[PDB]
């Protein structure tokens, strides 16, 4: 899922469902404290930014 109203196109809700076509794209979680990737059908945190620093794009490319 996206994060909802007030959130940006580079964000996906950690632990929510995700389509397999996402491949290994990296997005930011809603609070920007982590980078997520679609694994096993769920947005899964692959890097903990600690602070709310994650940024990416609508096509992926997120980094802390």
């Amino acid at each position: 899922d996206t994060c909802g109203s007030g959130y940006n196109v580079d964000q996906r809700r950690t632990n929510s469902g995700c389509k397999a076509g996402n491949g290994d794209r990296h997005f930011c979680g809603c609070d920007r404290t982590g980078v997520v990737e679609c694994k096993g059908g769920k947005w899964t945190e692959v890097q903990d930014c600690g602070s709310s620093s994650c940024k990416g794009t609508s096509n992926g490319g997120a980094t802390c």
